[PDB]
Formats: structure tokens, C-alpha cells, sequence
């Protein structure tokens, strides 16, 4: 994300946002992976 970032340089505030996206994807990953599970009718509900 740093190497993608240093091209426009127009992100006066969008850089902090971009880092928050890097963390919010993780938050979403944690929540969804925890909450909803595999059962033999939905066995492939597998997350990594």
C-alpha cells in the first residue's frame, strides 16, 4: 500500500483513510470468520 500510495500524492487525508481500510478489512475478516461457520449443509463455509 505504501508503494501504491506514493504515486498521486494527492491524499491530504485519504492516506489515513487508506490505512484505516487496511485495518478495517482485517476487522471485517475477524468478525465474519468468527460469526458464521461451516455445518455439513454449508461445509465449504471456510475462511483463511
Amino acid at each position: 500500500i505504501k508503494h501504491m500510495f506514493k504515486q498521486k500524492y494527492f491524499s491530504d487525508s485519504t492516506y489515513k483513510v487508506i490505512e484505516s481500510l487496511t485495518s478495517a478489512t482485517i476487522a471485517l475478516w475477524n468478525k465474519v470468520k468468527s460469526t458464521m461457520l461451516p455445518t455439513p449443509a454449508k461445509f465449504h463455509y471456510v475462511f483463511n
